[PDB]
């Protein structure tokens, strides 16, 4: 897939059996999400945004499908307003800009 | 050229004969900027992101030049962490995400 960016590029990802949407993001270094609920243990992080922070619940090695392809690594869980794919996950992904 | 995503996507901008490092965010609408004093008018307006949100000012119909191909658009003007370019930039310089 090459994808445009005249729209937000959302995608579907499948998470611990959930089907969420969740934004491409270049931006972001870390994937975070907020309507999901992830077993298992985690550690506290926060993380800063253009408002300021968030609390976040890290869990490492989560199972992640975008798009019908598969990463494992950290999902930041906590009250992000929009889920986000960040850059951790979109290296796994094969996922590039082009210009 | 096409950039993969292992380091943050920044590029060199010029603006009003000024020179930023900004990051490539598809995850952002707009471009938002923090180091910068565009003269003329603007508008008050409010952006929302991870955090909550801050007070911008926003410009319209400025040129910027980014890794050296040019584009007109809006740009905020606000206390962001980091100096974002944003989709509406994006699409003029033909930024496409690919996976
Ligand atoms: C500002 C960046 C350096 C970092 N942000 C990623 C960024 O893409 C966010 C991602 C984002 C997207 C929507 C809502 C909140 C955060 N976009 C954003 O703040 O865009 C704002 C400017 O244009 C507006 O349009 C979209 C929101 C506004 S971030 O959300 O704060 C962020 C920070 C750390 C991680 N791990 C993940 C995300």
């Amino acid at each position: 897939p090459q994808i445009t960016l005249w729209k937000r590029p959302l995608v579907t990802v499948k998470i611990g059996g959930q089907l969420k949407e969740a934004l491409l993001d270049t931006g972001a270094d870390d994937t975070v999400l907020e309507d999901i609920n992830l077993p298992g243990k985690w550690k506290p992080k926060m993380i800063g945004g253009i408002g300021g922070f968030i609390k976040v619940r890290q869990y490492d090695q989560i199972l992640i499908e975008i798009c019908g392809k598969k990463a494992i690594g950290t999902v930041l869980v906590g009250p992000t307003p929009v889920n986000i794919i960040g850059r951790s996950m979109l290296t796994q992904i094969g996922c590039t800009l082009n210009f």
